[PDB]
């Protein structure tokens, strides 16, 4: 009987009892994936 196969990430978000940083507000924006219109490209199914 062959063994199974899977994957996982060893890294994880550390949960501290108290954070020094106030973290009043956060941001997350990049140039990539801007999506100006996404109409120039043409896609269709194999049918």
């Amino acid at each position: 009987g062959s063994t199974g196969e899977d994957a996982h990430l060893t890294q994880y978000k550390p949960k501290e009892p108290v954070t020094t940083r106030q973290v009043r507000t956060i941001v997350e924006e990049v140039q990539d994936g801007k999506v100006i219109s996404s109409r120039e490209q043409v896609h269709q199914t194999t049918r």
